[PDB]
RNA sequence: ACAU
DNA sequence: CGATGT
């Protein structure tokens, strides 16, 4: 209903899909950019967004904030309430690095704790989220 | 049919 | 038009 602006904005941009995948996280408020991830070579758009809560998570736990996290993909928030990435996408030696990090990431959860909500960005009603690569 |  | 996902 209302758009928690006290709280953190994270999506992926790619090149192709499967393709080039970076993330960035921004805050929601200013649109200020917090952190931002290099490309990587190949992977999907949801694997992606599941590592760019993931990093979310760890920068507030860092930071010791307590802010939530918008997300607006569906899938990934799954993959993080189930911590366990379920893409599709074949392990060979073109995909071993966003397969590291995903496994990474998912080993990160099962050994940690957070209280951070992880909000769906409601993107048919408030438009892009702020985190948003511009490129549709 | 909904989310990317 | 193509792809990734629940
Ligand atoms: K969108
Ligand atoms: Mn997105
Ligand atoms: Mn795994
Ligand atoms: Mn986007
Ligand atoms: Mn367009
Ligand atoms: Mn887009
Ligand atoms: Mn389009």
């Amino acid at each position: 209903e209302e758009i928690i602006w006290e709280s953190l904005s994270v999506d992926v941009g790619s090149q192709g899909n499967p393709g080039i995948v970076e993330y960035k996280g921004v805050d929601t408020k200013t649109g200020e950019v917090l952190f931002e991830r290099e490309p990587i070579p190949i992977g999907t758009n949801n694997m992606g967004e599941f590592l760019a809560i993931v990093h979310g998570l760890r920068y507030l736990k860092e930071r010791n904030s307590r802010k939530p996290i918008y997300s607006d993909s569906q899938t990934a928030i799954k993959w993080v309430k189930d911590k366990k990435a379920k893409s599709t996408l074949v392990r060979n030696e073109e995909t071993a690095l966003i397969w590291k990090l995903v496994d990474e990431a998912e080993e990160w959860l099962n050994t940690h704790t957070y209280e951070t909500p992880i909000l769906k960005w409601q993107t048919d009603k408030w438009g892009e989220i702020k985190a948003d690569y511009g490129r549709k």
